[PDB]
């Protein structure tokens, strides 16, 4: 037996932009994820969010899912642009009609919300603009989610400023390889810095607006091991890890080596701003999916990865269990938050309807079981642990993947919309039903 806390909050995740489709219904603006997609070259296949799982249809089917398992809690995001269509300014009551009905939905059926306010969506409008690069968004930003708050903060009372800062501002200005497409080393750092102060502005207008409910900020994290007997690896968990932001939160600067690395590309009077980005929040959200072998390499960041023969996911992510329970001691050890939240794990396999009518996703199970088993370490050793969300409820669009990479615990088949459930949502709904693993 690994049995959980009491009210331990077992959960799904998912993303707008990911599982809605009808990315301009009803009167939405095009997100910065719509014209990106839309560019030749930048998705595998040429997919795009036009339809992805049809959920801006079929959310009442999705939601009944969610129930019939018994999961207890649902993470998923709201659209900026069906909201705000020009990101400031006009307020769209259809947009939050669509979500008005969701949330009402889940709380008839006792399932507890967690809203992601900005899960990479960003209208076009603002990115005209200059989008995460322009100082400003810290003021559209806190307009957007005081919007959030006083429309849904009397049902909603657990929230998620941002989801993967890091990747918005790294893989979306860097790498240029999500949306907006950029690669200017200066530009990426300086959205590091505004995503930061616009998750402290809408944390202070909650504060004002929503005095019963709990807001934080989700991040994603690697496993990183280094090569042989090291500062590549601290490196590496302060740039791509949670550091890079609670340190700004929790101390009031960047960590000692990404200031190393960056800070050239650093606004030049950045610390003006960061005893307003320590704005208190309630809990800190872990995403975690791999482990990297790492190794110092002179003209890289001075960082390259080291393939391991080890079990991979479909990503080619290897599989590394213990890694979400060292990080969630190592948050613990470094920033002591008062609550943690796992608030994404899941693993892209090969799916197949198998002629039984089943997706036999052994591999999956085998995964979620390890990691779960991890947690349940973590929480016994001292973390608080308050919940753990399966990314993801559906199988849906996997950003520059398209639709090649399968996240969900249920299956779905994209020529006719049905959802499948697989051997794996099935395996967790025993799991939240006995609150843990046997
Ligand atoms: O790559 C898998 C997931 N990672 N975190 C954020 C989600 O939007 C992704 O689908
Ligand atoms: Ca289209």
């Amino acid at each position: 037996v690994k049995k959980f806390p009491e009210g331990f909050l077992w959960g799904v995740a998912t993303a707008s932009y990911q599982i809605e489709g009808s990315p301009l219904a009803d009167g939405a603006g095009m997100s910065i994820w719509h014209t990106f997609s839309h560019t030749p070259g930048n998705v595998k296949n040429g997919d795009t969010g036009d339809v992805a799982c049809d959920h801006y249809n079929r959310w009442k089917e999705d939601i009944e899912i969610i129930e019939k398992l018994g999961v207890k809690a649902y993470r998923f995001s709201i659209s900026w642009p069906r909201i705000l269509p020009e990101g400031t300014g006009r307020v769209n009551q259809k947009g939050l009609d669509f979500y008005n009905r969701i949330i009402d939905t889940l709380l008839e059926k006792g399932i507890t919300p967690f809203v992601t306010i900005y899960h990479w969506d960003l209208p076009f409008a603002l990115q005209l603009k200059g989008g995460w690069a322009n100082r400003e968004i810290a003021d559209w930003f806190a307009e957007y989610s005081r919007v959030l708050f006083e429309n849904f903060g009397d049902r909603v009372k657990n929230w998620i400023t941002l989801n993967e800062p890091w990747v918005v501002a790294i893989v979306g200005h860097l790498y240029g390889v999500h949306a907006p497409g950029m690669r200017d080393i200066y530009v990426a750092f300086r959205a590091v810095h505004n995503l930061l102060r616009a998750h402290a502005r809408a944390v202070k207008v909650f504060r004002e607006t929503v005095k019963d409910g709990k807001i934080g900020i989700v991040f994603n994290n690697g496993y990183f091991e280094p090569a042989s007997e090291i500062r590549a690896v601290r490196f590496m968990h302060q740039f791509n890890n949670y550091p890079l932001f609670l340190n700004p939160i929790y101390r009031g600067d960047y960590p000692e080596l990404v200031l190393e690395f960056a800070r050239e590309y650093l606004p030049e009077n950045y610390k003006d701003d960061m005893s307003e980005i320590q704005e208190k929040i309630d809990f800190v959200g872990l995403n975690y999916y791999s482990g990297h072998l790492v190794k110092f390499d002179p003209d890289a960041a001075k960082v390259s990865f080291v393939e391991r023969d080890l079990p991979k996911t479909a990503m080619g992510w290897e599989i590394v269990p213990e890694g979400i329970y060292w990080i969630l001691k190592k948050v613990k050890e470094e920033y002591n938050p008062p609550e943690v939240y796992i608030t994404e794990n899941g693993a892209a396999f090969d799916d197949v309807v198998s002629e039984d009518g089943r997706v036999h996703d052994q591999n999956r199970i085998d995964y979620l079981k390890a990691h779960i088993g991890q947690a349940w370490k973590a929480i016994q050793e001292g973390v608080p642990l308050k919940g753990y969300f399966v990314w993801s409820l559906l199988d849906n669009f996997e950003w520059a993947e398209g639709y090649s990479k399968r996240f969900g615990i249920v299956y779905v088949d994209y020529s006719t919309q049905k959802r499948i459930v697989k051997d794996s949502g099935y395996w967790y709904s025993n799991v939240v039903k006995n609150n843990g693993l046997e």
